Protein backbone atom coordinates (compact mmCIF):
# COMPACT_ATOMS: atom_id res chain seq x y z
CA UNK A 1 0.00 0.00 0.00
CA UNK A 2 1.47 3.35 1.07
CA UNK A 3 -0.44 5.29 -1.32
CA UNK A 4 -3.98 7.08 -0.90
CA UNK A 5 -6.58 7.47 -2.95
CA UNK A 6 -10.24 7.23 -3.38
CA UNK A 7 -11.13 6.00 -6.18
CA UNK B 1 6.10 0.08 -8.31
CA UNK B 2 4.39 -0.01 -4.47
CA UNK B 3 7.99 -0.48 -2.94
CA UNK B 4 10.01 2.79 -2.31
CA UNK B 5 13.73 3.24 -2.29
CA UNK B 6 16.51 4.99 -2.53
CA UNK B 7 19.13 2.77 -3.94
C1 LIG C 1 7.48 8.42 -3.83
O1 LIG C 1 8.61 8.57 -4.71
C2 LIG C 1 8.21 8.98 -6.05
C3 LIG C 1 9.36 8.78 -7.02
O2 LIG C 1 9.59 7.47 -7.30
C4 LIG C 1 7.73 10.46 -5.90
O3 LIG C 1 7.32 11.01 -7.17
C5 LIG C 1 6.50 10.50 -4.91
O4 LIG C 1 6.18 11.88 -4.62
C6 LIG C 1 6.78 9.73 -3.63
O5 LIG C 1 5.48 9.50 -2.94
C7 LIG C 1 5.11 10.14 -1.64
C8 LIG C 1 3.56 9.95 -1.46
C9 LIG C 1 3.20 8.50 -1.07
C10 LIG C 1 3.28 7.54 -2.25
N1 LIG C 1 1.74 8.48 -0.62
C11 LIG C 1 4.07 8.05 0.11
O6 LIG C 1 3.65 8.87 1.27
C12 LIG C 1 5.56 8.22 -0.21
C13 LIG C 1 6.47 7.81 0.95
O7 LIG C 1 5.82 9.65 -0.50
C1 LIG D 1 -5.81 8.86 5.01
O1 LIG D 1 -4.50 9.37 5.24
C2 LIG D 1 -4.47 10.74 5.70
C3 LIG D 1 -3.01 11.17 5.78
O2 LIG D 1 -2.38 10.53 6.79
C4 LIG D 1 -5.25 10.82 7.06
O3 LIG D 1 -5.36 12.22 7.41
C5 LIG D 1 -6.70 10.18 6.93
O4 LIG D 1 -7.36 10.06 8.24
C6 LIG D 1 -6.54 8.82 6.30
O5 LIG D 1 -7.89 8.25 6.10
C7 LIG D 1 -8.31 7.22 7.03
C8 LIG D 1 -9.79 7.03 6.90
C9 LIG D 1 -10.13 6.16 5.63
C10 LIG D 1 -10.13 6.93 4.36
N1 LIG D 1 -11.60 5.71 5.81
C11 LIG D 1 -9.23 4.93 5.59
O6 LIG D 1 -9.58 4.27 6.89
C12 LIG D 1 -7.75 5.32 5.60
C13 LIG D 1 -6.78 4.17 5.45
O7 LIG D 1 -7.50 6.07 6.83
C1 LIG E 1 12.54 3.72 -7.10
C2 LIG E 1 11.06 3.94 -7.35
O1 LIG E 1 10.64 4.36 -8.42
N1 LIG E 1 10.24 3.75 -6.34
C3 LIG E 1 8.86 3.98 -6.34
C4 LIG E 1 8.00 2.75 -6.14
O2 LIG E 1 8.49 1.75 -5.53
O3 LIG E 1 6.81 2.77 -6.60
CL1 LIG F 1 3.64 7.06 3.78
CL1 LIG G 1 -10.26 3.99 -2.67
CL1 LIG H 1 15.90 4.64 -6.10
Amino acid sequence: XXNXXYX
